[PDB]
């Protein structure tokens, strides 16, 4: 049997994951239990939860570790006792883990330069030959999948002739700071035709900036993650797109990377680097 460490099972993302977790399951016939740790939230309750699937009898683990470490201890024990071992979404500390002992079979998470090249690409396809100048809400300094967003954004819109890249901002990752960031680039800039943001959060702060500057309908507004609130607003017209996730194809992978190591009959070795899969994003339009 296998077993899956989930960070929730209340938000969407993560209830997809475990959709996509036991379709996949069924498909390979083999059994899976999925865990979340009931204080959310909680590092160490997500550890504890870990380190009980330790009395169980699962040939494989897979796992999205609430912090970059909390995680690293249990990890190298189940990776000592020969148990196949799956890093989701979020990368373990992978330098704490390997001076722990430990390692893992394979990461599988999102391509977040794709995420970011295809909604500037979508930006790029909606504003038609004629281009115009757009915008970058970023997100908060140190985060490596908001940089990988604003990295692939960038290059997608360099690349395109008729794109003028004039504004690349922070805004932390917050509604309100998105908001004013958006409102200030869009007075300097009356020209903007379309703004991508690193997330949802940070979209929709940009979506009543770009209502309150009078430009609905005027101005793109892309974001990322698919959260609900940024899937209602591409629905009612408030946002243009945003770039969701897909958890289920990320659990799926992570249960089949997880089985098809176990036929090896040994785990990874400490000095290997584990499999790096990226999963593909995609855009929710209308």
């Amino acid at each position: 049997k296998y077993a899956v460490v989930l960070k929730t099972l209340t938000d969407p993302f993560w209830q997809s994951m475990k959709a996509g977790i036991e379709a996949e399951a069924k498909e390979l016939g083999v059994t899976v239990d999925i865990f979340a740790a009931a204080s959310e939230g909680d590092a160490e309750a997500q550890l504890a939860l870990f380190e009980s699937l330790s009395n169980k009898n699962y040939k494989g683990i897979a796992f999205a570790p609430l912090t970059a470490d909390n995680l690293v201890e249990p990890v190298a024990s189940a990776w000592k006792k020969g148990t196949y071992l799956v890093n989701l979404d979020d990368k373990i500390d992978m330098k704490a883990l390997k001076a722990a002992g430990g390692n893992v079979e394979a990461f599988v998470t999102t391509d977040n330069v794709a995420v970011g090249a295809q909604g500037a690409g979508y930006i790029i396809e909606k504003l038609g030959a004629e281009g115009g100048e757009v915008a970058i809400i970023e997100g908060e300094a140190g985060n490596a999948a908001g940089e990988a967003r604003t990295k692939g954004a960038t290059d997608a819109f360099d690349k395109a002739s008729n794109i003028k890249l004039v504004a690349s901002q922070p805004a932390d990752w917050d509604r309100a700071k998105a908001k004013q960031v958006a409102t200030d680039i869009l007075a300097k800039h009356p020209n903007i035709k379309a703004i991508y943001c690193a997330n949802d959060t940070m979209a929709l702060g940009v979506a009543q900036a770009v209502a309150d500057a009078g430009k609905t309908g005027k101005v793109l507004v892309v974001g990322t993650d698919g959260i609900p609130e940024a899937q209602q607003a591409v629905k009612a017209g408030k946002m243009t797109a945003t770039v969701a996730q897909n958890p289920a194809a990320i659990g799926a992978t992570g249960l089949k990377l997880m089985v098809d190591a176990q036929k090896k009959g040994k785990v990874i070795p400490l000095d290997k680097k584990p499999q790096y899969v990226l999963v593909a994003s995609k855009l929710v339009t209308k």
